[PDB]
């Protein structure tokens, strides 16, 4: 009983879309944007053609950008997908003093999973009511139903998202397949304990051991793809892809780490497993779920988020997490490897140890003051972080960069997300006149600059929930124009689009209830990743960054997220 994402007018968004730019590219290259959008948005020109074919796209499906957007965010990226893509939650600090403990845990855990999916298979979840912005509404729920149903193949080009039941256990690089429903029959926490003893004792065995072939879906897609093409030629290897397809999860027993266990180190272990000499290969990338159980208590889930958002996935681990309660052997997966297939896994492996080497990443936690604090200066926490993170990169880069930010369109069927830019002609002002001391501007004149700020933050943000944003319009037109011709019209060849595509500063707000934090990656080479965590009093953010750009720096950059929270809370309390 949910709306259909809404077609905005055409003209609406282009004047949004020259606005958000301007004052990030130069005056001559604007001149020329504007005659672009001028002639692309003319009456009976290219624009309103394109806008009637989308008018009649939204009569015709359910959701008019779900297929455009799917490919453009992830089914077209040739990246691997650890740390460029897969987000990583981790689960509150465990202690396992024996085995039995992590695996008491793990047995645990996977009966927790298979009693929440028999709640999606009962399709009686109530409809969640939103939280925060617009409260009350009702929220799309179809992200739940791709949360255990999904796998994600890998193509030369372009990924495709694609029995009794049963669970793949990784150990020691090795895959088990664990059956755990077996004729609407699950079975017991007692149950899975004794057969993960069994796999433990199994993977231990070296004499068994088989190639890591879970490394292979650390490489890029297209580099996948290939490999993956390779082993499908022998029928042993196509039955043990096959069983990994339609597994309901992946749960990795990983080795301990050497290192201590901070939340940054914890973080990292799930981000890349610290590479192949570590847990790096006791993986499967292209599946939804890998939950990790470590035997040293770092515990927590790799996702493959091309079927869901970080809300949708939360819920879920939390609800897990709360529910959790304090016969033949499995089957070893085999495989048969080529020559070939041996060359692709030592390029796989010197690949992956680059990501891990690249990847810069720190786990900061600001508790000077949290939500509490800011809606007592009668603004949006979100909006506020929003506006902190622009200051911390303004006055660590010196300028401003085109922003993403999640806005969850899930007030609409089938809605994933929107963009909310952030980097406003707003906060440049407010961000200049903080770090230009020549200007001496008084900090009565800041304060309004930062209340101006918000306002400006908070409107996109109501805008981009109520799909009255930019990014997916602009994306259906471009994707339709395409489909009339290979050649896109200037509009979308324009620089100044191609720039305000590379999202250097990329940034999403994951609020949880417990000890969990989410991180991911930048998406482009000289820019950061940024995930928070907004609590009554603290707020934890989760900053990633590249090694090989030496602009970028995750530990500088979160030195400027708190100056600019101490800043900003100094200018609140002037007046
Ligand atoms: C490029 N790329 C794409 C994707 C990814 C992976 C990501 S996938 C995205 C996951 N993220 C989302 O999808 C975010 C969805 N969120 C929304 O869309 C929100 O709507 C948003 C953020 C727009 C606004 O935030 P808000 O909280 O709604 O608004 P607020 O901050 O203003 O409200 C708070 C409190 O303040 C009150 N209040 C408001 N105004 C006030 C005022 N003026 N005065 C006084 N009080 C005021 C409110 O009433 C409330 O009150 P309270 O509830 O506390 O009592 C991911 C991350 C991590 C893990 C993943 C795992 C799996 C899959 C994906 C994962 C990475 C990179
Ligand atoms: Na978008
Ligand atoms: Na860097």
């Amino acid at each position: 009983g949910l709306p259909k994402l809404p077609v905005p007018p055409l003209q609406q968004t282009l004047a949004t879309y020259l606005q958000c730019m301007r004052h990030l590219v130069s005056e001559e290259q604007f001149r020329k944007s504007q005659a672009i959008v001028q002639q692309f948005g003319a009456p009976g020109g290219l624009g309103e053609t394109l806008q009637q074919k989308l008018l009649e796209r939204q009569e015709k499906t359910a959701n008019w950008v779900s297929e455009y957007w799917l490919n453009d965010m992830y089914l077209n990226n040739r990246l691997a997908l650890p740390v460029n893509s897969s987000p990583a939650v981790i689960f509150a600090r465990q202690h396992f003093p024996g085995t039995d403990d992590q695996l008491r845990f793990a047995a645990s855990l996977i009966s927790g999973v298979l009693s929440y999916k028999a709640l999606l298979d009962s399709h009686s979840i109530p409809t969640d009511c939103a939280k925060g912005q617009l409260s009350g509404q009702p929220l799309c729920m179809k992200q739940y139903y791709g949360l255990f149903s999904s796998y994600r193949l890998p193509g030369h080009t372009q990924d495709t998202l694609v029995e009794p039941e049963h669970v793949i256990v990784a150990c020691c690089n090795q895959f088990f397949v664990l059956d755990v429903v077996i004729n609407f029959r699950r079975l017991s926490e007692g149950d899975l304990f004794t057969q993960l003893r069994k796999i433990v004792k199994m993977a231990s065995n070296a004499a068994a051991r088989l190639p890591p072939i879970g490394l292979l879906t650390s490489d890029g897609r297209s580099e996948w793809a290939e490999a993956r093409t390779v082993l499908v030629k022998d029928s042993t290897n196509r039955d043990s892809l096959d069983m990994i397809e339609r597994c309901i999860c992946l749960v990795c027993l990983d080795a301990p780490g050497g290192v201590e266990l901070s939340d940054t180190h914890r973080a990292l272990q799930l981000l890349h497993g610290g590479g192949y000499s570590k847990n790096g290969a006791n993986r499967w990338y292209d599946k939804s779920l890998q939950f990790v159980v470590g035997r040293d208590g770092t515990c927590g889930v790799v996702c493959e988020h091309s079927p869901f958002d970080g809300i949708v996935l939360v819920q879920c681990t939390e609800h897990l997490l709360k529910h959790m309660t304090q016969l033949p052997a499995p089957r070893r997966l085999r495989w048969k490897c080529s020559p070939e297939i041996q060359g692709h896994l030592a390029s796989s492996a010197e690949k992956l140890q680059r990501i891990v080497k690249n990847l810069d990443f720190i786990v900061y936690k600001f508790d000077n003051y949290g939500k509490t604090f800011i809606k007592k200066q009668k603004c949006s926490p979100d909006a506020f972080i929003q506006v902190a993170l622009q200051l911390a990169f303004y006055r660590l880069h010196r300028r401003l960069v085109p922003t993403y930010e999640s806005a969850s369109i899930r007030r609409f069927q089938e809605g994933r997300v929107d963009n909310i830019r952030s980097a406003t002609p707003e906060a440049l002002a407010f961000v200049r006149a903080v770090t230009d001391h020549k200007a001496a501007v008084p900090a009565s004149e800041k304060l309004l600059l930062l209340k101006d700020a918000i306002r400006a933050q908070t409107a996109y943000t109501v805008m981009a929930i109520t799909g009255m944003a930019i990014d997916n319009h602009l994306l259906a037109l471009r994707e339709l124009a395409r489909a009339m011709c290979a050649a896109l019209p200037e509009m979308f060849m324009d620089e100044t689009y191609l720039m305000s595509n590379r999202f250097v500063l990329s940034t999403s707000q994951v609020p949880t209830t417990t000890e969990m934090f989410c991180c991911y990656g930048p998406v482009v080479p000289n820019g950061y990743g940024a995930c928070y965590n907004p609590q009554p009093e603290t707020i934890l953010f989760c900053i990633s960054s590249f090694h090989s750009c030496a602009a970028t720096s995750s530990s500088k950059f979160a030195k400027a997220v708190e100056e600019s929270l101490i800043d900003m809370r100094d200018l609140c309390s002037l007046l």
